């Protein structure tokens, strides 16, 4: 009872011209509340913190994302990003709160404003990769500070960096805002790769991360859980030639090298099978693969086996239904 009552006491002391009192209370002060709230909800018990959260629509959220628009000090900030950090943490409701709030915008604003501050800037990168890593949609007004010149920003960032562990956080953040975009041919991050700046690191960077198979987005447990960001990500972008360009022939190899390796040794019934398959198909319409044809044999090779195999599975019904796409519109693909 003792936690919900200092989440009541920490809550509304925050919530309190209509300017926050915290604005006009002493640095320390503020960070003890901070430093407790930060405290509670990582602790105390998750159902009691979720629901003081989600309280009067979500009351106390968006009232913590309204002080922070309004907080100029920047031992605050970080305090309350890790709170939303933990907030995130609780319930994927919360997630959508925060995510459908200004909180994203203000956070975009403040990376491409502050960028001189790196502590801060790797932490608004985290949580924005947190709050967009459930793949829902979001308000249209976010992509006037969440689209593709904040996806150039990022990819600048990769390729060039600051004057170590800031790029992995961008590309993460790319990962994540691309999760929810439904369509790669109205893709704001897509756009930002069409452009072809600085794009080098980036993709060497998706190489190795769809080699050793991790989803570097997926860091919470909720439900509904939303697609591989990398598989989807490579998706999208060989969904044009445009952007499928950003890989070199050497690089397309090693690309299609770890993609047929995947479709083989991963086992029948694995959901992870056709994300690759369709990788694989995307890379066939939107390269000359069959020009070059590297790794072509195993392809075939294996594309028969998925035919053959006697499983039920609906995840294994939906291979061979892939398989059998690609078959038809490229016929030396099913053969021998």
């Amino acid at each position: 009872c003792h936690d919900q009552q200092r989440l009541e006491v920490i809550f509304a002391d925050l919530a309190r011209q209509q300017r926050s009192w915290a604005l006009y209370e002493d640095e320390g002060v503020i960070r003890c509340y901070l430093e407790e709230l930060l405290h509670i909800l990582t602790d105390a018990d998750p159902e009691v913190c979720k629901k003081m959260c989600k309280r009067n629509e979500f009351e106390s959220v968006l009232a913590l994302v309204a002080y922070y628009q309004m907080e100029h000090r920047a031992s605050l900030r970080l305090l309350l990003l890790k709170c939303f950090g933990a907030m995130c943490s609780l319930d994927a409701a919360i997630i959508s709160t925060l995510v459908s709030s200004v909180l994203p915008v203000e956070l975009a604003r403040d990376m491409q404003t502050d960028t001189q501050d790196h502590q801060k800037l790797c932490y608004s990168a985290l949580i924005l990769a947190m709050v967009f890593s459930m793949g829902e949609a979001v308000p249209y007004a976010h992509y006037e500070h969440l689209g593709t010149p904040f996806a150039q920003f990022l990819l600048n960032i990769v390729e060039d960096g600051l004057p170590e562990q800031l790029p992995d956080l961008c590309v993460n953040l790319l990962l994540a805002l691309n999760l929810h975009l439904p369509a790669a041919d109205q893709n704001v991050i897509m756009a930002a790769l069409s452009k072809h700046a600085n794009v080098k690191i980036f993709s060497e960077k998706l190489l190795l991360l769809l080699n050793r198979g991790d989803d570097p987005v997926r860091i919470f447990k909720h439900e509904p859980q939303p697609p591989h960001s990398v598989l989807k990500f490579l998706q999208d972008v060989f969904g044009s030639p445009a952007t499928a360009a950003i890989f070199y022939h050497t690089d397309m190899m090693a690309l299609i090298d770890i993609t047929v390796r995947h479709i083989a040794d991963l086992s029948p019934g694995d959901k992870l099978r056709m994300e690759y398959l369709s990788l694989m198909h995307a890379i066939v319409r939107t390269t000359p693969y069959l020009q070059h044809r590297h790794r072509l044999p195993d392809l075939q090779a294996i594309l028969r086996r998925i035919l053959n195999e006697e499983e039920t599975s609906p995840q294994c019904q939906m291979d061979r239904m892939i398989v059998r796409e690609m078959c038809k519109e490229f016929l030396v693909l099913g053969e021998a």
